[PDB]
């Protein structure tokens, strides 16, 4: 629902450039402050100040489209103080010293585990690896099968297409549809966990709930629900894209190996140079106008911060992969202000304890040669922009 606004298709196009998607918002960012996008479904917010505004100003523009989906009760769907509430709890799950005690129980294990696994026939990193590893470790955080988990996988992205596609009765219905046909698995692990006294990653965060008088089953459901959305479905596309990054930059991914510490930059500068989400939604609660542009009350829209991922001005050569970049490029695939993605840490963690098991185990890896992968926003019908496939040799040497 928009007015003045010039037409576009920017995120559902393929492409054999990973830049290819920065671009093109960049261009239209050039070209005009806010576009309608006809695949997308909303108007598109591409200017910098707009989207700062937008993040930082809740009551104009808030995330009650959430309200109505399945994310009602969620984080996401709160606003004000309840958020605030809510979100200081999520908060202690993520912790330093709490990141770190994941790292050493669970993911470092798992991450080699699935690595030497790979040690197979023709492998490709994005289904035997970056998909692999997250859905693992939610696996482990849930005393959970990770084969379990597998079977969600097409539930999660008609879950997760119903909550950016919300403009559309079908998959706004087969998001619900597919909520209660994993609700059974999330009330079990819920259940399980929360039973008499065993230990889970889960069952401290639950009991955590319980000493902050949140818990409910809602509240229970919900942080469930995030960390399948979140910490195994969204992660798995941060880690590809940070993958595919050094796989097309050989002196890059061979300096990483040879000093592991540079890893952190070389996600961060992932991040910019190919982001896996676009921004965030929001629903414009007020009569607006943004210099010449007006909204109207009622109009969900998108901040598409990454549009910024490649400005020129602040990040030169953007089409460049430059893990030097200094100071790092800001994170604009998390969002921004108070609801800004809470699981960063964890995520951030898990590509840099995954990828460094991977270089350390497989000196060789190369991407197979002309084998290109494809890129777009809505890679495998996810929510993502990603690879679809990301074929490698792990020798010689
Ligand atoms: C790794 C486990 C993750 C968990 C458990 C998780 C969980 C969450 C939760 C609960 C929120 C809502 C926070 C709030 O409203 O205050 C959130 C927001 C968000 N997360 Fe995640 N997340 C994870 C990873 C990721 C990844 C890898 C990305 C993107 C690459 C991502 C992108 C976002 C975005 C863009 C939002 C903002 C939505 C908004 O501002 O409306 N998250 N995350």
């Amino acid at each position: 629902s928009s007015m003045d606004f010039p037409l576009a298709n920017l995120f559902f196009v393929p492409s054999e450039d990973a830049t290819a998607f920065g671009r093109r918002l960049r261009a239209a960012a050039q070209q005009a402050p806010i576009v309608f996008d006809t695949a997308f479904g909303m108007p598109i917010l591409l200017r910098k100040s707009h989207i700062t505004t937008a993040y930082r100003d809740t009551a104009t523009f808030s995330t009650r489209m959430f309200q109505a989906g399945i994310l009602n009760g969620g984080l996401a769907a709160m606003q004000g103080d309840e958020h605030a509430r809510m979100r200081r709890v999520y908060n202690m799950f993520f912790l330093p010293r709490a990141v770190s005690q994941y790292e050493e129980r669970f993911v470092r294990p798992i991450s080699e585990q699935v690595v030497d696994r790979l040690a197979k026939p023709r492998v490709d990193l994005l289904e035997d690896f970056a998909m692999e590893l997250p859905r693992r470790v939610i696996g482990e955080l849930f005393g959970f099968p990770a084969e379990k988990l597998h079977e969600t996988d097409e539930r999660v992205r008609a879950m997760l297409r119903g909550l950016v596609r919300m403009h559309d009765p079908a998959a706004v219905a087969e998001s619900q549809r597919a909520y209660g046909e994993t609700l059974g698995l999330i009330t079990e692990v819920v259940e399980r966990e929360s039973r008499d006294t065993s230990d889970t990653l889960l069952g401290e965060i639950l009991r955590t709930l319980k000493a902050e008088h949140m818990d409910t089953i809602e509240a229970s459901r919900q942080i469930v629900l995030s960390l399948i959305l979140g910490g195994y479905e969204t992660t798995s596309w941060l880690v590809a894209n940070t993958i595919h990054a050094l796989l097309a930059h050989p002196d890059t991914l061979a300096r990483v190996r040879q000093d592991p510490s540079l890893l952190p930059a070389a996600i961060e500068e992932g991040m910019r140079w190919c982001p896996s989400s676009f921004g965030v939604l929001r629903m414009v609660e007020r009569d607006v106008r943004l210099d010449d542009q007006a909204l109207s009350a009622g109009t969900v829209v998108c901040l598409a911060g990454i549009a910024g991922n490649y400005d020129e001005t602040a990040y030169p050569s953007p089409e460049v992969y430059d893990i030097d970049r200094k100071p790092l490029p800001a994170a604009n695939v998390f969002g921004g202000g108070a609801h800004f993605c809470v699981g960063a840490p964890l995520a951030r963690m898990e590509a840099r304890v995954g990828l460094q098991a991977l270089l350390a185990r497989f000196p060789g890896l190369r991407a197979v040669p002309e084998e290109r992968p494809s890129f777009m926003y809505g890679a495998k019908d996810s929510v993502a922009h990603g690879p679809d496939k990301l074929p490698v040799l792990l020798h010689h040497h």
